[PDB]
């Protein structure tokens, strides 16, 4: 690593010192004729004339073949052992605003086509994600997510989110229990599996608790006989055939910041179902009449992709 | 197989297999049975949304496209999650109903703007659905018929106003 | 990637300014001695007299060491990468009339001894596969073949023929639905094992549907007896010990345009069984005698090697 | 290997003798001139005239390049040959104090963190022990370690100490059996599951066995009522969380060689429960009140951390 | 592979082409400047005067380093590429004298203490088995040794024997008819499991079938009462202690060739008991009276190590 760069001011000391006291010539000169010969530029305006002088010569061309020999090994045992090691995970997350996947399932490659890749970090530790997380566009860390040095190797102190998605419920619990030991601030959103664990999933410090087996369990008991609001989920939430649900942000200035809900009749306008308002890490669905709209409010609601076009103008100023 | 477990005239049959593959194969051998025969799947990855449908399949339930999208939309501000999360999942506060109309009861021949359930019953209007097809949103030129399905959101101190309004 | 070209037109405008504006030479002159020495030539015509312009020259040769020790491993992070990317599967297949092998088994294996190696892609997602695949002459795609986004990187879309053969019935119809997604004329040969999947194999798509445990189910029951016709099987269909089942196209002129079977009388004449005439994606097994051939048939025959050279003569021109 | 050393030795003879020969050079010179030639160098002072001598230099000029071919393939046939057996284990241990760790588990790790990194080597045999001992900053090495082929591999003869975990007591008492056929004075640290094998594991030879099952199923049954041992245990063994359990040696000089435990007073001087002596591989729980203290001997006791200091400066001289 | 030998050819084509013509100098001068030129040497005898022979001389100069660009990554590729393959077997062997190990066990590393280490070839499909023969010194052949396809690869038409230990009885009856198909002539021996199984293993054309567990199984039930026959087994043919079993050969001359065994009395000279005589591909176990010896014979006996050399002196002349 460092003994090359002794090893080069080696034969920059043999060589300056055999040219000078031989030759006769110069300091300067002897410091310049040593560089372009240990180069292999040689320009031939110094050249060594005495048959000692000759002999000097074939000394160092000879320790110039032998460090160009420890340096290019050196560099090739540098480069074959780091792709090597970044190849099989094995590596270190020095990004800053990264988002840390911990685990890899179905739910968090839907979750891959709406982010970036090279922002995403997947957190594993068997060996066929190492190819489908390869396949997709996002690095591998190879760690247990569970342990908490290993959540230190994906940086999740100077992460954006994390997304914990695991085999169990309970990995999930205690691979969150282990990122609030680490950071009580970053944002973690995790799946859980079984009803009872929702509320685990949350006293353990999860921001947002997604159970998608006890939604879709709800929807298959209640479609045995008609199946009218499992339409609604999946042609909303779901595929977006026709609706959508956004929500929109409410800027500063805006036109309508004071007025109620009532005076301000956001639905026979634009034709957005209003269902909540999103004051503050809060949601109020279905506000009453007298509530005042403000600045930074998000606006929570269902409508036709003409019809958010006719809202998102009718709320900037 | 599928014959040992009488798949033939049954209320439904609900497919949730360990692949997208054995839940299409499944539904392929349902249809050889019985063409009739109500059929609600699950779909695991979105591709196969369509070819559940087209396989047979009367109900397509996708929760890992649901899970999915709300994911990656919770990593800055999470309101979306939150509406999921309370009234599909939990029913914490408040919860979907779907109540249907009886027959001459308040409501034959009234349009949607003097219904004025959004008021009297404080209920979300979300649809009506006649017949396996769902308006979402209808629009003040519709009428209510003796059968129809109104698909909403409320209270359970609500949703008894609203079965008591829709009656006799 | 290209930083590396930015830092080779830097040393070429620090080189010619530095030599052009201390040794007072032209800036043709310049800019060529700063390429000789850039790449260790070195003709020595032109080197610098002053102590300055000495010290000039070292501060150049290393940073002409520098940018081919950034050159170097630049390259060899790109070699190291993208031969190993390329040996486990995980490559993008770019070719245009191709062969793509959705699974792996023995029926495979079979018609890779009457296909080329480097037109047939395999498509697979075990280890050992991959293994086997190499040693056989073909090229490996690292991927699921149900799944529509691995389809792609195999290049189903171009491809001449695609030959599905999976683990399960179910994976057989789950990716012959997937390739009849992406591209709605491709040819698409498929093997059966169930009784009750030939039916769902061609409402999927699949263009041929090959049955081999139906085929092989019927002889062995109909062997315990006397095996007649699983000696016709073995000897037409497997092993061509003596007898052969070959379809010749009938070509443009070809002399017996317009003439009935009867009349043409192949048999007699040759010596080969006709079994049937293939007008255009339909098989007319047994043709009745007042069938009259065309140009562009193909004619379906069982006949001895010797028989079918004196049908192959019958019918050019 | 070495036939690069007779091929660069042939060039340098078939070089010299062409140049001596035609130019009529000296052989000093000729020596010379071919040095700055294969090298690259090329200072232009003795170039050949003759049409006949550049073809010559020609011939040499791709020799040049040719022997400079075969020995960068040499070397990096021998590079990535050499770092691809270094990663997977697939080497010998040349150290001659340093710590073999047979096996691997959360005990093993546990003693990671009070040792250092480059002086472990932990030899197993699964590919999952592979990933997890190189993010711990240890060295791997493949191989059974019950087999005695491969515990010299890890050069168990020349080493500090053994410690023996593996997976049975099976294999615990035959890789202790292995290790005392190769060297019986190396210190073997070995660990017991059931309470029946501690005294197999001693008569196999191991020098401390620690039985950690045993310890804690003593614990689990008497804290059902109580638990006041297990209190114990875990404060002062485990996490050490007010008291520390050590043991300081008593040096040459030490003032207090020669008086007895009662004249000495250790409790009530400094605040350390003595527990006992270490005199030379034998230990005395609570000495009676007539032992005199020597040098060299071992104190072992129980004492907060601000206590351990009021007692080694009280035992120094 | 040979693109860049035309591409090599092209630059001394573009170079000799532009120096001759605008220099004036000769065809055997424009050759030989071009040739210390792309290699960079640079004697800078005849460097080119005119600002537009300046100009070409760096636009040769960039073609010479972009053919050493070329030429390095397709050396690179193809080392990479080579030694990759030849790492996880994927090899074919090209030796003629070597010795053919199918399958792998503990029965077959005992034979390898025996015989040397880069004669051995272990073809084998396993994963674990490539580390441990590459541990033991031999050479792992990737391939399945039942497939006649692989068995061509270990080069078993050329080899001195074939060793066959594979998991059952099944592949070893089918590796044998398998070399049999390929070579008849080759020496197969091989190891049988079951009883029933010896007389299959010969008619499959083994030249010699070992059976362990028949020799194993009847020397333990022979053992319960007093076990004077497993004693004569193990320590004259397992382990040596103070008898062994040994064959040697009478040479040409040999100074007893036409005796009688009794006039000879092989046994009261030397202390060797005599079993019997090897006479060409049988065994004459205990030898009548009037057995007359020949040359080229072999004897077979139990001796004392200190006997065996009281007897290779005794026949030989
Ligand atoms: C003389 C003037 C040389 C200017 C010096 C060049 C270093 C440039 C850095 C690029 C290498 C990428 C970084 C490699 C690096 O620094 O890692 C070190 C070890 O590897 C190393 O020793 C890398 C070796 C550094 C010296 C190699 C220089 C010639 C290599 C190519 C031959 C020319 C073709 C630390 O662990
Ligand atoms: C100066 C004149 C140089 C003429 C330039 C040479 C490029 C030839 C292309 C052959 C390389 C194969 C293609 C490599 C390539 O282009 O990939 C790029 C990155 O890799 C790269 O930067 C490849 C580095 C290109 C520059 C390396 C030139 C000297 C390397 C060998 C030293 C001589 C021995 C893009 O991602
Ligand atoms: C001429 C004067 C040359 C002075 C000779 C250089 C050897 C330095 C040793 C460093 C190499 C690391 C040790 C490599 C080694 O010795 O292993 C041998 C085989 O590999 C070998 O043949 C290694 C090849 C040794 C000769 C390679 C010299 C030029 C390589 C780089 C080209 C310059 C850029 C034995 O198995
Ligand atoms: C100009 C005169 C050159 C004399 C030519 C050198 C070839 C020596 C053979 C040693 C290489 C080992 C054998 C490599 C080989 O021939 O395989 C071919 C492809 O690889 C190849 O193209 C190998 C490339 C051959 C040309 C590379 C020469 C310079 C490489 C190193 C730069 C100097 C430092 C066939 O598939
Ligand atoms: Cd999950
Ligand atoms: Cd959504
Ligand atoms: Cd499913
Ligand atoms: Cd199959
Ligand atoms: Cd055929
Ligand atoms: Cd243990
Ligand atoms: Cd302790
Ligand atoms: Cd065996
Ligand atoms: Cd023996
Ligand atoms: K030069
Ligand atoms: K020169
Ligand atoms: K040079
Ligand atoms: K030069
Ligand atoms: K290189």
């Amino acid at each position: 690593a460092t003994r090359i760069l002794l090893l080069v001011l080696a034969v920059i000391i043999y060589g300056t010192a055999g040219f000078h006291f031989i030759e006769g010539e110069s300091w300067t000169v002897s410091l310049y004729w040593t560089f372009v010969t240990i180069a292999t530029v040689g320009y031939g305006d110094y050249s060594p004339s005495t048959p000692l002088g000759m002999y000097f010569t074939v000394t160092l061309i000879v320790l110039g073949i032998g460090t160009f020999a420890v340096a290019v090994e050196r560099l090739l045992e540098f480069l074959i052992n780091r792709e090597q090691m970044k190849l099989m995970g094995l590596i270190d997350v020095a990004k800053s605003r990264h988002v840390v996947i911990c685990g890899w399932s179905e739910s968090t490659l839907e979750c891959l086509r709406e982010l970036r890749g090279s922002e995403v970090f997947v957190l594993a530790e068997d060996e066929n994600v190492r190819k489908k997380v390869l396949r997709s566009g996002a690095n591998f860390v190879h760690g247990d997510p569970t342990r908490v040095s290993d959540l230190e190797k994906a940086n999740v102190r100077g992460a954006r989110a994390v997304i914990v998605d695991l085999e169990s419920d309970s990995e999930t619990i205690h691979c969150i229990l282990g990122i609030r030991k680490i950071d009580e601030s970053v944002r973690i959103i995790a799946e859980a599996e079984r009803y009872e664990n929702i509320e685990q999933l949350r006293m353990a410090g999860a921001d947002q608790v997604i159970s998608p087996f006890v939604i879709s369990g709800r929807l298959m008991s209640r479609s045995i006989d008609d199946g009218y609001e499992a339409m609604f989920v999946q042609d909303v939430l779901a595929e977006e055939s026709t609706r959508r649900m956004v929500e929109v942000p409410i800027p500063e200035g805006s036109k309508l910041e004071g007025v109620s809900v009532l005076d301000a009749d956001i639905h026979d306008v634009t034709g957005v179902i209003i269902i909540g308002v999103g004051r503050g890490d809060e949601l109020i669905i279905d506000p009453p009449r007298d509530y005042s709209f403000r600045a930074g409010d998000i606006i929570l609601g269902i409508g036709k992709p003409e019809e958010i076009e006719r809202l998102k103008n009718y709320i900037s100023a």
